[PDB]
């Protein structure tokens, strides 16, 4: 089938919850994607930061192909041989006692909210059901009814109420607002992204995450760090929170935890939080399955073995420096850490022409530039010239 | 590692949200599982009905191995060549206009609730935010904050509030209660399982689903059928609702939609419901990815090509008939449709001894008996004798 045929078939038989950029891909490998006409493209979205390791990374592929012949799903009604090996590996990597395995990023966020409330009631001693969770304006952590209840984007929540109670919102990047909010003794947790991704790569000021950690500790509130997009080398560190040497109470991972080969998400925290949830209190059919666990071990090993944090750091400096040379009259701002970057400009027309010139990006007047972390400098510099050609063609 | 080593390692590094039956599996194929000591077992849980096609079905495995070398995740920011082919296939199979792809069963349920509310406000004309959704006591559809808010199991919701408003509960298998509930003009939907699985294989009376359909139509309420566990040949029909020739407004599928090789879930409904959700209003990173889509096509083709509905029907009759010969003094009840069955009996001690005798089951005083649908009569009769040996050894 042709590209238009592909667009039309989805239009007929699939829900219209997305309006994708009109490009139809059939193969991907490393930093590249090819459409059905055979044209090649640089991938500068990385599937919302899930293919940090590049598309179809052979080590992760090999892990999938090995385990799929053995065993793919027991459910957690029984034990399998893989899960505990993955749990020991990942908990030691990030230095938390335990992990709770789930499948999608929003599932990890839901899990963290349950953890926070159960901890609020049974350890902090908040009365049922007065526990509150604080969120930052611009947050994105998924599309469930709980997740849209904390959103400040009307596209997410308008028309879908009534909303989950017990969720408060303050501005991002704002320590006085957090301090004022945590005067309320019924707050159990503050959940926040170290860099807000879907909001448009909003980078907070130096010292913000240090201040969050101090304030949360000072008021005995759990600091939930959502690293589903910012984590796993994307910003030039293992976790973006590492830039300020801050240790959250709960860390969320997803997306690139599998290199894009399987939906695997993780909730990391110590025993004093994790063991508030008892047997039977939190279930998921596929969470912790052995196929996804093998895939995730390999996906994490790739990030470590190939020094992708260091590459993302070095190449991100080059990327932002060159984007800053774009005319201030057309590109109003450049921002990012590592290889999570964006420019401010419409943005859709820009992305259509980037596509024409061989580079795939999507707007979120903001264009995100997030290639896989396995990109090399010469490939990055070639990509930058496509961005320049495109911006300078208007 | 030994079995005890496996138990201890998960105990140290993994959350305690499950207390699994103490058996440690490393391989599965068809109806069988093997533990790390090499012992072989009949699987009578089928991973909560996700391996209807049997473990590691070669056709589904081959689909996974083929696509993983090509392309695994673009995100829905762009098109890929696989998704629309899967969408056209599945919508025609069940005769709905469109499908909305998600990953887990609870994600499909969350999606249906958003659909119902958005439809309630914009098509039925309910005022914001007075839309209600009705659920049945005993329902299970996942572990998110919205899903536990409609539960009547205190293990699920106690300690996790405050709860999602707008959710009402009535008894299962109760047409007068549904009629009374739907006198409220702000109900947008009634969500119900055709057979309640996690509640203990609670089978409603003949005519219940016919009565639900009539009542929902009479009062312009959406009938949401949760077939994530009962669907896909498990009960001896494509959908359990087919036993009463009833067509819901929204059908949920999950679990066996992938044969256990990938978390794939589906929301099926016609354009008058589905198109209430617009671009940007409902997102999921992995939903609709091409790897899961290839896997699901193959998983569905297996159910059709191997006549597993018919096998589950015929063998389920044999299974229930033999279980009914167990002493009334020990087994108080037998129930089920197709190969979703249970007996009422503690049940944990029974399952420990079934395990000792080569058959794996889990309690939910209720023991579920749900082997893969590819089981043959001689294998089933051999399994039945293990159940007999075990029950009669007490
Ligand atoms: C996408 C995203 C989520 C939700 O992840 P899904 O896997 O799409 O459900 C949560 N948090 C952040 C920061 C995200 O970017
Ligand atoms: C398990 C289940 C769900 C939830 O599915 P997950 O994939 O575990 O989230 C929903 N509905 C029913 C009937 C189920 O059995």
């Amino acid at each position: 089938p042709t590209s238009d045929d592909i667009f039309e078939r989805e239009y007929k038989y699939g829900a219209h919850n997305y309006h994708p950029l009109p490009v139809a891909l059939e193969r991907g490998k490393g930093i590249y994607l090819w459409d059905v006409e055979g044209r090649k493209y640089f991938d500068f979205l990385s599937s919302y930061s899930a293919v940090n390791q590049g598309h179809c990374h052979p080590k992760i592929v090999n892990a999938l192909k090995s385990q799929v012949d053995k065993l793919t799903l027991t459910s957690r009604a029984f034990y399998n041989n893989v899960l505990g090996e993955y749990e020991e590996y990942i908990t030691k990597l990030f230095n938390y006692h335990k992990v709770l395995p789930m499948n999608t990023g929003v599932e990890a966020g839901e899990t963290a909210c349950k953890l926070a409330r159960k901890w609020g009631y049974t350890v902090k001693g908040i009365q049922k059901y007065k526990a509150k969770i604080v969120f930052a304006a611009g947050n994105f952590w998924g599309t469930t009814l709980s997740a849209i209840s904390s959103s400040t984007d009307p596209t997410s929540y308008d028309g879908f109420g009534p909303f989950m109670p017990g969720f408060d919102i303050i501005p991002y990047n704002d320590l006085p607002a957090l301090e004022r909010a945590l005067q309320d003794p019924n707050v159990a947790a503050f959940m926040v992204e170290p860099i807000q991704g879907e909001a448009g790569v909003v980078v907070p000021d130096p010292g913000y995450l240090m201040g969050v950690r101090e304030l949360c500790t000072r008021h005995q509130v759990l600091f939930i760090a959502d690293e589903i997009q910012t984590g796993l080398a994307r910003t030039g560190r293992w976790l973006a929170v590492d830039y300020e040497n801050v240790r959250p109470d709960i860390v969320l991972l997803g997306k690139a935890l599998s290199g894009g080969l399987y939906p695997v998400s993780a909730v990391l925290c110590d025993d004093d939080i994790m063991l508030t949830i008892k047997p039977g209190e939190h279930g998921s059919t596929y969470g912790g399955n052995p196929l996804g666990c093998r895939v995730a071990i390999a996906a994490l090993e790739v990030l470590e073995e190939e020094n992708l944090a260091e590459n993302a750091d070095k190449l991100g400096i080059i990327l932002r420096n060159e984007l800053m040379k774009l005319p201030s009259d057309v590109v109003t701002a450049v921002r990012g850490k590592g290889l999570l970057n964006a420019i401010v400009i419409d943005a859709w027309k820009v992305c259509l022409r980037l596509r024409d010139n061989g580079l795939l990006a999507k707007p979120t007047d903001i264009i995100r530039f997030a290639p896989p972390l396995v990109i090399k400098e010469d490939e990055l510099r070639e990509s930058i010239e496509i961005i320049n050609k495109t911006i300078l063609s208007f």
